[PDB]
Parts: C-alpha cells; structure tokens; sequence
C-alpha cells in the first residue's frame, strides 16, 4: 500500500508536467533533449500509484505516445506529445475533455514570462 | 524567454512532488533508491524557470538539503528531506508558512490508498 489516491496528486501532476513541456526551448540542444528525455522516463518510476506507473510506461513505449527522439525535436513536438499522453490516460479512464492542442497552447502561453 | 510565471506551476509542483515522496517504499531496495534519486536530480533540469533550476541544484548538492544516500534510507527520510527542501526555498523567498513536518505527514497520509 505505497500508493496515494489520485485526488491529491493527479491534477497537480498534469499541470506541473504540462508546464514543464512549455518551458522546453523552441530550438533545444543535444543536452536539453537528453535531460528532458531522462526526466520523463524517470517520471514513470515515481508516480505514487502502481497501476499508474504501469500504464504510463506502456503509453510512452508504444504507439503514437511513444517517447522517441522525434518527440524531443522542439517545444511543439514535446508539448504535443504530452498532450497526447494526457488524452491517452483520459480515454483509458473513460473520459474526454474535448480540449484541442491549441486550447492547451493558449492556456499555458498565457503564463509565459 | 522559456520561463513560465509560478502561478501556473509552483503549487502544483510542490504538491505533486511531496506526493511522490510519500509513495516511496517503507523499506526500499537498492533499485528503488537509484530510481528515486535519479528522478529528483532530473527534476532540477526541467523546472520552467532559470534561477529556480540553479537554486534547486545548489540546494540538493550542498548543505543539509544535499541529496545523499542517507536521505534515501526510507519513506521517513525521503519525505523529511523534501519537506526541508521546500522550507529552504521558502526561506530564500522570505516566506514563512510555519507548517511542521508532522502537519505535512498528516495531510498526505490522509490520502494513503
Ligand atoms: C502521468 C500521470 C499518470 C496517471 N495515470 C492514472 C491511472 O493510470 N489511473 C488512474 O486512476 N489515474 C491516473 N492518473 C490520474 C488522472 O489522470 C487524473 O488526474 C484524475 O483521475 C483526476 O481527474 P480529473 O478529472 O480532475 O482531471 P485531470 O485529468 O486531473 O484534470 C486535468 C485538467 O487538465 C485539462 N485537460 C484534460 N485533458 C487535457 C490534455 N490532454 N492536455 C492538457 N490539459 C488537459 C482540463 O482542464 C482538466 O481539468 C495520472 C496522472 C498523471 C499525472
Ligand atoms: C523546486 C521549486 C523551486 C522554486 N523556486 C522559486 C523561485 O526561485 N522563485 C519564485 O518566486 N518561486 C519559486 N518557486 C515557486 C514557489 O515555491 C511557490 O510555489 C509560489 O511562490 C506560490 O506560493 P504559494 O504560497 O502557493 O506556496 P507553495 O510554496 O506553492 O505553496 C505550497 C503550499 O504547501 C504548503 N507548504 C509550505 N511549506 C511547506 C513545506 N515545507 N512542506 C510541505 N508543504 C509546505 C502550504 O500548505 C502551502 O500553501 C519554486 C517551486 C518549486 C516547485
């Protein structure tokens, strides 16, 4: 019983991590790509819910949600990828917020510093 | 121009990561220690704020907030360590919340699955 109910960390986890993708450079270096890739892989090892970890790991290594080098090309590809991952999880949970990738871009860019 | 104002990611970041520490095993294996250690080091590479990343990296490599092997001993040590890191950032920002470690444990344990 090492897991915590999603009520406390679920949304915070999504918001923080979407913000992370929007802080990615428009034109990243080889180091930026390596660092962010390692972060998102490690993220799967620490989600406070076993089933969540298993599902996440499956998503980032299969289909269009797979974390590949193409996903790390730029801010656009990284933000789109995580957006897709979030939708993949939503669908598995039988929900769909009908939010377009553009709605998300407009939302997070409103917080650009 | 890659940063985001803290209003969107600050609180979410603390909440999600404190939750991560409470999901850590009571009696971790060498593998668990390595995986969580790598995650918390990588977290410093992706905060969407330049000086925030620098401060965090300095906090986890020096002083009482250093991420040493002892911090990874068990759930108690890892959760206390991140509570200390949060207080270190608070002190740097001249913010005082007065929350005790016991208050934090009570809050997150109430969501124990
Ligand atoms: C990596 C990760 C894996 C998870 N895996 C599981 C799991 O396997 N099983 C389980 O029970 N729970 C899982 N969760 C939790 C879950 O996805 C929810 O956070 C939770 O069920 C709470 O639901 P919610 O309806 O508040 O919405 P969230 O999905 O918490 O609410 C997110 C908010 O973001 C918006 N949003 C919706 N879709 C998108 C999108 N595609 N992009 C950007 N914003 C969007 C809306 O504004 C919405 O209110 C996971 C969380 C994370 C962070
Ligand atoms: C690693 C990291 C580094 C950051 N660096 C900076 C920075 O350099 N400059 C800047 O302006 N902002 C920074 N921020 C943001 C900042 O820490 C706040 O999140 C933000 O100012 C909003 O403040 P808030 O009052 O909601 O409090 P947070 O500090 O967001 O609010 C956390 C909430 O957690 C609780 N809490 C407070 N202390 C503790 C504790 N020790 N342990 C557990 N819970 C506690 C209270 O319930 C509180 O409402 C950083 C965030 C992270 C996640």
């Amino acid at each position: 019983a090492n897991g915590l109910i999603t009520k406390i960390w679920g949304t915070a986890g999504w918001t923080f991590n979407h913000a992370v993708t929007f802080g990615y450079p428009l034109n990243p270096t080889s180091d930026d790509k390596r660092r962010y890739k390692n972060y998102f892989i490690s993220l799967g090892d620490v989600l406070p819910c076993r089933l969540c970890r298993e599902s996440y790991k499956k998503f980032i290594t299969t289909g269009k949600t797979a974390l590949t080098n193409e996903v790390l090309r730029n801010r656009h590809t990284l933000t789109k990828w995580f957006y897709d991952v979030h939708n993949a999880v939503n669908n598995k949970l039988e929900v769909d917020y009908g939010l377009s990738y553009e709605d998300v871009v407009n939302k997070y860019e409103s917080f650009r510093a």
